[PDB]
């Protein structure tokens, strides 16, 4: 029967979405594909009260929490379609089922997409990072390469020498200017200017000059994908630019749609867990005061 | 020896924030007078991860993870005084004791000032609240008051419904008009006009007629106090409503003072325990940015 808000995507953001909307006892439908952006990491950080716990045990915490309220409904499976408007949406899960809502939440994340660089997606997660916070405090001040990927290449560089001795390696992606240049030397970072053949080792960087430099770890800037092919149908707003797509939303998590609301790094180009927890509780409550004042 | 970063208040924000601080091994000092808003609450619901843990006990935790870095400081005690500009704060604290950093984070919370009705104070946190998403659903369907302490009223009032069958106190505070009169009745409240006079029981509204009216809880409007004399000598612009005080920031929590960032409820009206760990997440980042791009 039509639910009061189906919310697309039940990790962080969604979950915290669905646990304001069920306290509330508002009918709401969470569905899920299970296919989380960190799968790749083996501990979480930076999150209050779970620094350092396995990401997947945040969520099976989360879970347990949340599926004592009966007002919250959830489906496994993969939304391949929306549409309608306020008060009349329509999601279609699996190419099959069926279901309606009043209102929706899009808390679906995103995919990154990595430099072509033999060797480094097989070490994303584990070797390969693209957040400082996240995962530089475990290098334990080891040596850390940043590879340029991006029109921001430069900027991620400088913040890496707080977490150990730096190499950014411009893979001929950027050509730093007169400033930039002495910016990089006062900061102590090296830049290795050299292309990159490939990813090796743990985290050795083999350069196209026959070099290898052995690092601790390594960081980049992923481009970040939705993978949906309905935003558009929904109506939607998103902001496209050279480092991806973020849907478009007010401070209050409402889109440019009238009754659709998103959450989490899907609506937050620089996310995190801490940040799609307090996006998606806002977004819960957004969406019952728009079913209390329509 | 001077600090990279001052942080004023030691709960869910200033925590969060110091988390982000120590990972990446900037020198900071916490400094906590250990008196929370929700120390009256047994149980905290709505955060993620922690819904049902009593509240003290998810600081415990996060102090427990927050301890394992060696550049976070920790002090005791309460800011007395501030003062100083960019790159160089001064902080008073038991008014002894004298710290300097060249940034700082307000994260101070806010004391709730509620209406001066007999009975209610002692009564707050335990039948009295002000959170309905917070405290409501425990109430477990059965009736639920309203009392008028705020322009804010009746749309306070207006939420309730979903929590349990409620009655609105306007205690004189508020007359509707026609159309909220007609908004109330199709909301299923129940308006009443008589005056309180104190409240008895668990949450029996006892009222300037003689009836008395049984409640599973209570919620009212509380006035939000910052207990602190020294934000005007720091310089950051305050909002001051009938409601009460916070601190202007703009989206990455810097206050109109550069080089003062601030989170949690003291600059967020509507908080919650998600919300301060998110702004909290984003203020010890944004210290930290501003410590690498001065
Ligand atoms: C390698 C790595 C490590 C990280 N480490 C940290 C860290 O330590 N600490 C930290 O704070 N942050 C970390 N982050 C960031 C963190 O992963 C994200 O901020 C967080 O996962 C965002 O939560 P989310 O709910 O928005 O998205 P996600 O966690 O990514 O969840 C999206 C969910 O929606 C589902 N979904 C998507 N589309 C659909 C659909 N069409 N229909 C149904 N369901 C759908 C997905 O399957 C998935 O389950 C890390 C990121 C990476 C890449
Ligand atoms: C009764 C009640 C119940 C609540 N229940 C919930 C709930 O269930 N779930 C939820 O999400 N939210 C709840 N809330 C809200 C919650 O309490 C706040 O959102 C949260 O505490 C805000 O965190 P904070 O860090 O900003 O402030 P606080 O937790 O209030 O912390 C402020 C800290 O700073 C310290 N401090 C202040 N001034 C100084 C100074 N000058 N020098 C040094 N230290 C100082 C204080 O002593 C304190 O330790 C509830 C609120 C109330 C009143
Ligand atoms: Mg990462
Ligand atoms: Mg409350």
């Amino acid at each position: 029967m039509k639910f009061d808000v189906i919310i697309i995507g039940g990790s962080y953001a969604g979950l915290s979405a669905a646990l304001q909307l069920g306290r509330a006892r508002k009918n709401i439908l969470l569905v899920d594909a299970g296919e989380r952006r960190n799968r790749f990491a083996s501990h979480s950080h930076g999150f209050l009260g779970q620094d350092g716990k396995a990401p997947g045990e945040i969520i099976a915490e989360a879970r347990r929490q949340i599926e004592r309220y009966p007002t919250i409904h959830w489906v496994e499976g993969r939304v391949t379609d929306a549409k309608g408007s306020f008060g009349e949406f329509i999601v279609e899960i699996d190419g099959g089922r069926r279901e309606t809502a009043g209102r929706l939440i899009l808390a679906m994340g995103v995919t990154d997409e990595l430099p072509e660089i033999a060797g480094l997606r097989e070490r994303w997660g584990s070797a390969v990072f693209h957040c400082p916070y996240c995962h530089g405090y475990e290098l334990d001040q080891g040596k850390i390469g940043v590879i340029a990927a991006s029109p921001m290449a430069i900027h991620h560089a400088l913040m890496l020498p707080d977490w150990g001795e730096t190499t950014f390696f411009t893979n001929g992606i950027v050509e730093p200017d007169a400033d930039q240049h002495a910016l990089l030397a006062a900061r102590g970072v090296r830049v290795e200017t050299t292309r990159i053949r490939e990813i090796a080792g743990h985290a050795d960087v083999v350069l196209a000059d026959g070099r290898s430099i052995a690092l601790a770890g390594l960081f980049t800037q992923p481009k970040l994908r939705i993978t949906v092919d309905w935003i558009e149908k929904l109506g939607c707003a998103v902001e496209e630019g050279p480092m991806g797509s973020t849907i478009v939303t007010d401070p209050m998590k409402q889109t440019t749609a009238r009754g659709i609301f998103a959450c989490g790094d899907v609506a937050r180009p620089a996310g995190s867990v801490a940040l799609a927890v307090g996006d998606g509780a806002m977004a819960g409550a957004a969406a019952h005061r728009s079913i209390l004042f329509p």
